[PDB]
């Protein structure tokens, strides 16, 4: 159920994978 919520952040979490 959490992994499903993480997606909520993933909306901006990807921003982490941006830098590189």
């Amino acid at each position: 159920g959490l992994f499903g919520a993480i997606a909520g952040a993933i909306e901006n979490g990807w921003e982490g994978m941006i830098d590189g």
